[PDB]
DNA sequence: GATAAGTGTAGATAAGTGTAGATAAGTGTAGATAAGTGTAGATAAGTGTAGATAAGTGTAGATAAGTGTAGATAAGTGTAGATAAGTGTAGATAAGTGTAGATAAGTGTAGATAAGTGTA
């Protein structure tokens, strides 16, 4: 996640416009979402590809 | 004390100015062409007039912006326990200062050579 680079190198979940302000429940989805992916499921599992392992 | 900078003094040539004559600048004068203006006719700018199409506005219907209303999840806050920040307290070493003796900075003092100035 770029979020978490201070290069900001990397990806991000968004909302589609541009133009929008994210809600509370928004901003907390997006980084749910974020991490999500970044752990390829909901929990944390070491057994379990990262994303750098799925896209390789 | 010895020489030559510095000034007054005497003569020889050519700058500097007045004077006299020869040519052509500078101005008035007379004639010949074509600038400059008034005058007459021919074409097409400039304006009013009449008809033909489509800008411009009001009117009527169809979809979906815009708002109120009802339920489901998880932001947001108070409450209770577990570890380690944060402070006081006791002992061990070595910063920090006063004190004692040895060497050489720091100053006064005596004599020799040469800048330092007057003089010929």
């Amino acid at each position: 996640p770029a979020r978490y680079s201070e290069k900001g190198l990397g990806f991000e979940v968004r909302l589609r416009d541009l133009d929008a302000e994210p809600g509370r429940k928004e901003k907390e989805e997006m980084k749910r979402i974020e991490d999500f992916i970044v752990n390829t499921g909901k929990d944390k599992d070491v057994d379990r590809d990262s994303f750098q392992t799925f896209c390789k």
